[PDB]
């Protein structure tokens, strides 16, 4: 789950 503008999946993604 790689999300740029969502914060949540952010936390768990290292692309964005």
């Amino acid at each position: 789950c790689c999300n740029c503008s969502s914060k949540w999946c952010r936390d768990h993604s290292r692309c964005c």
